[PDB]
């Protein structure tokens, strides 16, 4: 329902951004780079739970 604009994805590489994203799958991410990509790889099987670390 909310995953920020992931149109620039997939990316050719992720940055060291330390943005913790708690995917709706009860998982933690390193940043929106791993969230939009994990979203372009799952084909949409990944959602968001709360921009932060769970």
């Amino acid at each position: 329902a909310v995953s920020v604009d992931c149109s620039e994805y997939p990316k050719p590489a992720c940055t060291m951004e330390y943005r913790p994203l708690c995917g709706s799958d009860n998982k933690t991410y390193g940043n929106k780079c791993n969230f939009c990509n994990a979203v372009v790889e799952s084909n949409g099987t990944l959602t968001l739970s709360h921009f932060g670390k769970c």
